[PDB]
């Protein structure tokens, strides 16, 4: 029932959409066909969901029937199997629930973690300071800091900012991540041209393949040293202990094939999502020093200029919390979220969506819904503050989406964000370089929006 552009025969309408700037075209279609609209990519049926109401209805109200994930043809090059699907793209079932339940459970046992982020935050602060006067791109440093946190939890160790193996991981990660979006990936899935045609099959997802084999290196290295008599200190070990405990049946999702994919899912996700947000954070603090100052004093009032920040401070810091949430909302890191699929027929905003329809939850249309925020497209921290200035998180705040598939990294993310953000502003003040012009608000698109290239200088307080 949703209204869609007519699909030209053969390729469908995958021409009509620009996959190197997707969020734009989905907005340009939302203005003719309205809030809910549907497009055909070749055989595949799709129904883009825009605005809070339409999203919440599918993911929460009809959540039990939209938790599944649509199949990806091009995954074959990675070598995915029903046996090993990881978490991120695994189909709604026991294999997914096992790894999902294992993931969040294992992170919790691994206060202790709280201290570890601040430790890493130091090494970051230092790296920052070591360029006191000169302008520099903080994107790369943040990437390293955040990556060491998720590395600890999963690989048991942290890496030096100079380590070649480490920097190669980071690079492949960001490049692999771009691969997720584009023209070639979408059209490959649709038609069997990918198969038995090495020329394209090789080029697409290439970096991710290079990324995984650099992970397998780290894993086999890590596996070789795993001593069973020692309780797990990292997820890899914890997983290995499960592979031992569950050697009984080959049906279990705990296997060598899954280990690399699961660890990849968590390791990669922690690496870029938080780090990009922190890049947006610093940016919005140099283009809005007025907001930067207010936070900076609040820090001094509660935390102080001398002791490292602790999660227990967030409670007593309404502005810093509202800014961060605003940074995420405005940042709009993951515009179209992650593709969903209907397990059965459902109804959204009147229209009726048939089973097997790929769903695209446009979180941007929610994070910036006109009927919710007072100043949607402007950086307005007061979107999370009431009359007496107490923090309040609105429903429409869904940077982590919602439903059974909602981000299982939110707790970690929340922890990482607040601790890194405050630790930075506490010991530093960030301004645009004197000579340099105003850096753009707008963000480049590579599946996830990132702050357009910019520089800043960091000076102690
Ligand atoms: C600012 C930080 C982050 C943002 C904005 C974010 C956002 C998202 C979004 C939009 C989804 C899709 C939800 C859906 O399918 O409806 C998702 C899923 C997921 N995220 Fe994140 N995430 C962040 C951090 C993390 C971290 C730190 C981890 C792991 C350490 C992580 C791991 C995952 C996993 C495994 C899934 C898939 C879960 C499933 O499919 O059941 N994320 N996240
Ligand atoms: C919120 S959607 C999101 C957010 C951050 C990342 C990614 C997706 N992925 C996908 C995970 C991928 C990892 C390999 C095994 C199969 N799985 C699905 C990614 C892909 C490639 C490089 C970096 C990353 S980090
Ligand atoms: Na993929």
């Amino acid at each position: 029932l949703p209204p869609g552009p007519l699909p030209l025969p053969g390729l469908g309408n995958l021409l009509h959409v620009d996959f190197q700037n997707t969020p734009y075209c989905f907005d340009q279609l939302r203005r003719r066909f309205g809030d809910v609209f549907s497009l055909q990519l070749a055989w595949t049926p799709v129904v883009v969901l825009n605005g809070l109401a339409a999203v919440r209805e599918a993911l929460v109200t009809h959540g039990e029937d939209t938790a599944d994930r649509p199949p990806v043809p091009i995954t074959q090059i990675l070598g995915f199997g029903p046996r090993s699907q990881g978490v991120f793209l695994a189909r709604y079932g026991p294999a997914w629930r096992e790894q999902r339940r294992f993931s969040v459970s294992t992170l919790r046992n691994l206060k202790s973690l709280e201290q570890w982020v601040t430790e890493e935050a130091a090494c970051l602060c230092a790296a920052f300071a070591n360029h006191s006067g000169r302008p520099f791109r903080p994107n790369g440093l943040l990437d390293k800091a955040v990556s060491n946190v998720i590395a600890s939890l999963t690989c048991g160790r942290r890496f030096e900012y100079d380590d070649p193996r480490f920097l190669r991981l980071l690079d492949l990660a960001q490049e692999g991540l771009k691969e997720e979006s584009g023209f070639l990936r979408e059209v490959l899935n649709a038609v069997p041209v990918l198969l038995h045609i090495p020329a394209l099959a090789g080029k697409v997802l290439r970096f991710q393949k290079a990324f995984l084999t650099q992970l397998d290196e780290l894993l086999t290295e890590h596996r070789m040293t795993w001593d069973p008599a020692q309780p797990p200190r990292d997820l890899t070990e914890a997983f290995l202990a499960e592979m031992e405990k569950a050697k009984g049946n080959p049906e279990s999702s705990f296997n060598d094939e899954n280990l690399r994919i699961v660890v990849a899912d968590l390791f990669s996700a922690g690496m870029v999502t938080t780090s990009t947000t922190l890049a947006w954070g610093l940016l919005l603090m140099i283009l809005h020093p007025d907001v930067q100052r207010r936070v900076q004093q609040e820090i001094d009032d509660v935390i102080g200029q001398v002791r490292r920040p602790e999660m227990g401070d967030q409670a007593h810091m309404p502005y810093t919390t509202a800014v961060i949430h605003e940074v995420q909302r405005f940042g709009d890191i993951v515009p179209l979220g992650v593709t969903h699929m209907t397990s059965r027929d459902i109804e959204v905003q009147g229209f009726r969506i048939p089973k097997g329809t790929t769903l695209i939850t446009n979180l941007s249309s929610v994070l910036k819904d006109e009927a919710v925020w007072e100043k949607p497209f402007r950086f307005h921290p007061e979107h999370f503050l009431d009359a007496q200035g107490h923090f309040v998180k609105p429903e429409a705040f869904l940077p982590f989406s919602a439903g059974r598939r909602a981000c299982l990294g939110e707790p970690l993310a929340r922890m990482e964000l607040f601790l890194f953000f405050t630790s930075l502003l506490q010991h530093f003040s960030f301004s645009v370089p004197t000579g340099q012009p105003r850096p753009s608000h707008h963000g480049v698109f590579a599946f996830l929006v990132s702050p357009s290239p910019y520089e800043l200088c960091a000076v102690p307080r």
